[PDB]
């Protein structure tokens, strides 16, 4: 299982990835997501945070 996302989860993942995450870089490497699991607001890793955007949220 690859753990869960809440309501939380959606506005913090989205503020974050929508205020950095704006080229070709941040979303397509693990940069901003990693940088995120060692400094992020909600608690949850780099992994689910990058891997649940390509699964269903920017495609």
């Amino acid at each position: 299982g690859r753990i869960a996302f809440t309501d939380a989860d959606d506005v913090a993942i989205l503020t974050y990835v929508k205020e950095n995450a704006r080229s070709p870089s941040s979303v397509t490497g693990n940069a901003l997501w990693k940088a995120m699991e060692k400094s992020s607001l909600t608690q949850h890793s780099w992994q689910s945070l990058k891997d649940r955007y390509l699964k269903h949220l920017r495609g």
